């Protein structure tokens, strides 16, 4: 699983890309980057 910053995602399961820093939101239900 590997989704790309600011795409779609659940954030139950988290489907982001994990080497990109990605972490599906709850707020946006996306993939965020934490900064």
């Amino acid at each position: 699983e590997c989704l790309g910053f600011g795409k779609g995602c659940n954030p139950s399961n988290d489907q982001c890309c994990k080497s990109s820093n990605l972490v599906c939101s709850r707020k946006h239900r996306w993939c965020k980057y934490e900064i």
